[PDB]
């Protein structure tokens, strides 16, 4: 017993277009971020974006993401490399301090020996015209020198450990940053998706119940 | 009157250059010592010193954003020494890296801001087009007010175009809200660049200060070490003969406060 048509590409198309680039921007940003979250060498973009490279705004936003990705990766790379050679410089300092410490050790044993031989002569009934106290001083000095060198060493070892925790810190900071931006981007991807389903819905109406009779 | 030469440091005399009945030249060498421990200390301080010199060359360049690091001529003069060459290589490396990381970061921020700009372009275009739609709607609402007043369309769909107008407008301000927020993201990201640049300078200026302190500490220490090694070779004060040998102390340990020879002028 009959049906009645009661509903509501001319301007809604514009709305759809507008939501669409914004969305594409989010897709590009998400490809970049996904690549950065994981440890991928190259960004790989959504087939949504992929299907439509030809559009200049799209080609532009992809280029931008490829660049920004490259810049960031180069920067992290160069930073952590910097940390490692900083550590290498520290290790290089450590080596020299150890050389000194050993050579001081040798001077230390030798002082010790001269003190003993003085004591042995004394024990035999011969006391040296030489002053043993002078040697007690040299020995004591070498000893404290050695302590200085050791303290310096401990300091350096602490520094490499701290710098290592610094590296670990900056990877972690990067991870958190990237995951935050990513979740945010994903939310935007979703609000755009849904808004776009709606705009599409609007454009679908321009219409007719049956099409031809 | 007569003065007698005592013993400066306290170590092992390796050789003597004098014996009784032998006159002086003012400042001749009368004794030596092994110098192996004094030579060692000087060497070790020279090493540490050399390390800070490398570092300092790097920091100065990073402070003045020089394109290439340029090292102290001292370092140049002893480049042949393997640890020296080593540290120069490492410092040059560490420089290359750091300048690189900074560039790459700043590039990232400029490209990200360009991304924000690319977004704003689209948003501005959208807003413009929406302004047009707003205008066309208003003119059509007017024409409808006219028909209504004549009696030809009821006021009931006459209200509809006003609904449309309002929706388009509210859409426009959604878009503007986004624009403003983004304009903020530009100011914010820009200040992030600026702040971290300030941070890099602060770090470098500090670290340089540290290095200078160290350089100073080594410099003055080395000066002292050089006094000691220079002092392992004993010299006469007056000008004339020598009296008072302990004939055979050659090779034997000595103390501070020990006078083992005296020198004559008649």
């Amino acid at each position: 017993n009959r049906k009645t048509v009661q509903a509501p590409q001319v301007q809604a198309q514009a709305q759809v277009d507008s939501l669409r680039d914004q969305y594409y921007t989010t897709l590009a940003t998400e490809g970049r971020l996904l690549a950065e979250r994981d440890g991928l060498s190259i960004v790989t973009f959504s087939p949504i974006l992929d299907a439509v490279k030809d559009k200049p705004r799209v080609a532009e936003i992809i280029a931008l993401q490829t660049q920004l990705f490259a810049s960031r990766r180069q920067a992290l790379q160069s930073e952590i490399d910097g940390y490692k050679q900083s550590m290498d410089g520290i290790r290089f300092q450590l080596k020299g301090l150890q050389d000194s410490r050993g050579n001081k050790q040798i001077q230390l044993s030798s002082l010790r020996e001269q003190m003993n031989s003085m004591k042995q002569l004394a024990a035999d009934g011969y006391l040296p015209r030489n002053r043993y106290l002078e040697v007690q001083r040299q020995f004591a000095e070498v000893n404290s020198s050695i302590d200085e060198t050791v303290g310096r060493i401990g300091q350096l070892q602490k520094q490499l450990l701290e710098s290592q925790q610094r590296i670990d810190q900056r990877f972690a900071d990067y991870q958190r940053e990237v995951r935050t931006q990513l979740a945010q981007t994903q939310m935007d991807a979703s609000e755009f998706r849904n808004k776009l389903q709606m705009a599409d819905f609007d454009l679908g109406n321009t219409i007719t119940s049956p099409v031809d009779g």
